[PDB]
Order: C-alpha cells, then sequence, then structure tokens
C-alpha cells in the first residue's frame, strides 16, 4: 500500500512573521487503481479545517503523488504543538496518523564566529570564509551571508551536527575570489536569539 | 518478503594495507516457512567464492538475519570496481541483486586547513579548533585529531557537503580548553593517503 511523509516548516518562515510557515503532507506510491485519497488536520488533537490539498502528480514509475499543506502559526510551532495529518486509501486498511512538532527542550541561543582563511588558501585563486554557529538547540536554523548590505550566495552549509553537550553545531562557508566590499556577514536566524535574528561581520 | 542492504567497506581500510576492507551483504526479514537463501557474489560481474557467509540468526521478532562478508581488495576498490550481492530465497519470486561501489568520477586531492578559534570565544571556558577539509571527491573520508603524537577526541566532525564545483567539502571542530593540535586526513588522492596540518595554540 502507499505510505504518507511529514515535513516541517521551514525554520526562516517560522522566525518572521512576514513569511507564511506550513507543514506537508506528502503521499507516495497513490495508484490508478486505487486513486482518492483523504486528509484529516488535528492540531493537538483537535480537527482543524484549514487544509489545502495541492495537485496530483503522475511520476515516472506510473504512481500518483499528493500533497496536502496547512498553514501554522508561528507561536504554535514554536510553543511546541503537534500537527497530525491522517490519510485515508481504501487500498490502506486502516487510516494513516503521522504527527510533527518542533524538537522538545529549552532552546539555547547560537554564538557566532567568523573565521578567515587559512594563509595557505590563498595560493588559491578563491578563498574560504568560514561561519562556526554553535552551542544552538533546537536544530532549525537558517545561515546567509551578506556584504554591504547585499546578499551573497556563493555559500555552502553543513547541516547541524550534534555536539558532545546536546547542543549543535554547523559551519558555514562562503567562497570569495581573494580580492580583498572587503566586509562580509555571516547572519544566523535561531529561536532563541533576540529578535530572532543575530550578524556577525568579518573584516576581510 | 525479505529485503537486503548492502555496505562498503569503512574508509579507513580501504586507504591502508593493514587493515581489511570488507562489503557486507545482510538479508533481513527472512521468514521460517522459507528459511535457506544462498548469497552469490560478482566482482565486476565476474562470479567469486571467497565470501564467508555466517550463520543464520533468529531476530526477537521471529524473523531471521543472514550476513556474507566479502573481503575486497584495496586496489579492486579504489580502481572501481562493483561488488554485487546476489540474493536467493524461497519466498522471493526473483533473486534480489544490490551492487555497491565506489563513487564513479576523478579523484580529486583534499586541501587542508587549520583555523584557530576566534579570539571572541576565548570569553566562554571552551575554544574551537577549526579543520577545513575542502575539494575533495570522493566523499570518502577519514578525518582525526591528534596533540603531541596521541589522539585527541573531544571532537565532532560534519558530514561531507556536496560544494559547488563537484567535489566536498567538511568541517572538523576539536573542542579544547599540549599546545601542537593536528588534524590529520585520509582520502585515497592525498600521498600515501595520508597528510597533517598541525595548529599551534
Ligand atoms: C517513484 O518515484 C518517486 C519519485 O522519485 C519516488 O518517491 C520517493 O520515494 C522515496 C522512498 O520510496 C522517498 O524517500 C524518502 O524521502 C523522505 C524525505 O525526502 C523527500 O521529502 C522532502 C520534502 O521537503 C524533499 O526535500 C526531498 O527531496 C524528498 O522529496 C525521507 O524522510 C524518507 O525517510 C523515511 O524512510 C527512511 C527509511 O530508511 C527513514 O530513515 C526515515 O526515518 C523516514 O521514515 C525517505 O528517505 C522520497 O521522499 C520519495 N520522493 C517523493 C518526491 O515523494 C517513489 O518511491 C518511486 N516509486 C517506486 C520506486 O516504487
Amino acid at each position: 500500500g502507499p505510505s504518507v511523509f511529514l515535513f516541517p516548516p521551514k525554520p526562516k518562515d517560522t522566525l518572521m512573521i512576514s513569511r507564511t510557515p506550513e507543514v506537508t503532507c506528502v503521499v507516495v506510491d497513490v495508484s490508478h487503481e486505487d486513486p482518492e485519497v483523504k486528509f484529516n488536520w488535528y492540531v493537538d488533537g483537535v480537527e482543524v479545517h484549514n487544509a489545502k490539498t495541492k495537485p496530483r502528480e503522475e511520476q515516472y514509475n506510473s504512481t500518483y503523488r499528493v500533497v496536502s499543506v496547512l498553514t501554522v502559526l508561528h507561536q504554535d510551532w514554536l510553543n511546541g504543538k503537534e500537527y497530525k495529518c491522517k490519510v485515508s486509501n481504501k487500498a490502506l486498511p486502516a487510516p494513516i496518523e503521522k504527527t510533527i512538532s518542533k524538537a522538545k527542550g529549552q532552546p539555547r541561543e547560537p554564538q557566532v564566529y567568523t573565521l578567515p582563511p587559512s594563509r595557505d588558501e590563498y595560493l588559491y585563486g578563491d578563498v574560504s570564509l568560514t561561519c562556526l554557529v554553535k552551542g544552538f538547540y533546537p536544530s532549525d536554523i537558517a545561515v546567509e551571508w551578506e556584504s554591504n548590505g547585499q546578499p551573497e550566495n556563493n555559500y555552502k552549509t553543513t547541516p547541524p551536527v550534534l555536539d558532545s553537550d546536546g547542543s549543535f553545531f554547523l559551519y558555514s562557508k562562503l567562497t570569495v575570489p581573494r580580492h580583498s566590499g572587503n566586509v562580509f556577514s555571516c547572519s544566523v536566524m535561531h529561536e532563541a536569539l533576540h529578535n530572532h535574528y543575530t550578524q556577525k561581520s568579518l573584516s576581510l
């Protein structure tokens, strides 16, 4: 029978009131023979009725993919409410229930450090600006770079790594062309920061 | 029906002739009604006959788990040979085939850079020594720390991240509250598959 996956909102969306955080219930391997699928949504077990179901997509393996999207309130997500997606289909015996919520436990503020390229790296045409983000909890976080107020997007960021004290860390690497707008900033968004946002700059 | 999982050797094992790299074929959810399983192994499609298949193991959920281990030659793995486990069981319609190999592509040598703690971090009781390992391919790699020739184990390493040029990078962080610290990296594209970069204070 078909299978269900339930996805949390993107971290950046929960942390800024101007954005729209969402929970996404994805159904895979929906067949032509049994192609009707229903959705019930529950917030802390309380049925909700504001979910919107997206258009199914026939996949190259002759299966169907169905998606239901529920908008959540920023503070419901951040206060630890649970969201339950129930999927009904007559090919499945019982309805499938999946639940998700923010990780439990005391949020911890990230410390942000910018580290310049090793002197050795300059023997290459591009050097790496590093941003160490450590000690945060939970692991939901967003990291971006900018210079002179505009985004710098030639960066990659590691996933969060569980550290030995139960907090998380990550690094973000901005690749720059060695000439050094000599001022670069690492921007970090996390629920435990004041105004959910902080910047740490790097001279060159 | 039963399921097959095929595991590669540990990166360190392919890189040192003193270690013994192995490919491991694990079969789960074998039933009592049809519990005989046969393994056939192939290297680049040519059947090989030196795998060591262990005794089936009844699990607490009343399934059996059978595992077969094929020792591989270091240079076969690094030369990109494909290892195929074929698993036969009377409960299966057809035999299950799983194949594994080193990631395809031209190997690229890692650059290793050690970065000292931000001076700001010292206002806390523990500081982070950073080891940047970038530009490597494939992503199979080993990273370790030592000081004064002995292992240092208060470190964590990120998984490899695909960079924009198709190579990988990672960071490794050593937490210290031995003034010479070394980040050691093993990778197929390095000379003698090993390099070190040290950091004072
Ligand atoms: C027909 O083709 C489609 C499209 O390729 C296949 O759909 C994929 O099926 C696989 C497994 O059947 C799914 O793998 C799962 O991915 C999950 C997350 O990734 C998806 O969701 C996010 C949504 O934002 C995307 O960013 C991402 O790119 C993917 O779209 C994982 O969470 C799943 O993990 C679960 O199972 C593993 C089992 O080990 C556990 O470790 C986990 O805890 C968890 O239980 C899983 O890895 C994949 O998501 C499907 N893609 C889509 C788009 O739905 C069909 O499988 C294929 N049909 C066949 C082959 O018969």
